[PDB]
């Protein structure tokens, strides 16, 4: 059972970001026998109480409850301190860079595949009755050309292109909020990484989402999937599909989308 991993089998490499809590390093654990595996290691700031170290390692706790392969595995904690969490790397690292890099040498079939595999991991999330609460390609990291992860999971210490009129007005947050995120997070992909409603105010935007104003569709996006992305973005949450349907659709998307 036990998460516990000794400090002594983690080699520590480069910064190669940012949490809330603290950086995040790339590195490797290693055990004996044993290939030697990539990690990424979320360290945290300035906790010198339980308080913010509870609040940190959370995280952790949160994903001990999840076994999908299109989420973030948590490999272990170090809990003396500096305190860490250990987790797999997405070797490739954040969507937003990859699709906008590999703009010329993306199919739309890859695209799709993504979008997909992402609704797995949250029809898996749906059926545990986790609320994400922020289901944008910046959450998204690429395991491989084939493989995307959802992260965060982790708590703060507003996202306002991305959320549900629900979210913004009542601060209500649902499985039915994180299908409105979830259709943003597909525009993105689409995209190739362009962020929604760009020289946009944040005051602006439930302004513009009440006037029944919705993000354009992407050029060379099927209209079967804009489709889909339009039934996310209803403004009655009663009426968006949830993660099981679109996990079902996305599927004869991208099968139809393979087949020429
Ligand atoms: C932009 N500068 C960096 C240079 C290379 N970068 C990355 C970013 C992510 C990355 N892969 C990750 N794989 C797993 C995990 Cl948990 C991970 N975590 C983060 C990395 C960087 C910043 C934040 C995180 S995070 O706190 O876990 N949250 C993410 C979902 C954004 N990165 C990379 O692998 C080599 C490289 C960006």
């Amino acid at each position: 059972r036990d998460y516990e991993i000794q400090r002594e089998r983690i080699e520590l490499g480069r910064c190669i970001g940012e949490g809330q809590f603290g950086d995040v390093h790339q590195g490797i654990y290693m055990s004996p026998e044993n290939p030697a595996m990539a990690v990424a290691i979320k360290t945290c700031k300035n906790c010198t109480s339980d308080s913010v170290r509870e609040k940190f390692l959370q995280e952790a706790l949160t994903m001990r409850q999840f076994d999908h392969p299109h989420i973030v595995k948590l490999i272990g904690v170090i809990t003396e301190n500096p305190v860490w969490i250990i987790m797999e790397l997405c070797t490739l690292g954040e969507l937003r860079s990859f699709l906008q890099v590999r703009k010329y040498s993306l199919d739309l079939a890859s695209l799709i595949l993504y979008a997909y595999q992402l609704s797995t991991a949250l029809a898996y999330l749906e059926s545990k009755r986790f609320v994400h609460r922020d289901i944008a390609a910046r959450n998204v990291l690429v395991s491989s050309n084939d493989c995307v992860k959802l992260g965060d999971f982790g708590l703060s210490r507003l996202p306002i292109k991305w959320m549900a009129p629900e979210s913004i007005n009542f601060r209500r947050f649902t499985s039915a909020s994180d299908v409105w995120m979830f259709g943003v997070c597909m525009w993105e992909i689409l995209m190739h990484g362009v962020k929604p409603f760009q020289g946009v105010k944040n005051n602006d935007v439930i302004g513009r989402i009440e006037n029944g104003e919705r993000l354009p569709m992407p050029p060379n996006c099927p209209p079967t999937l804009y489709s889909l992305m339009t039934k996310c973005w209803a403004y009655d949450p009663s009426r968006r599909p949830r993660f099981t349907e679109l996990k079902a659709q996305l599927s004869t998307i991208l099968e139809e989308e393979k087949l020429q």
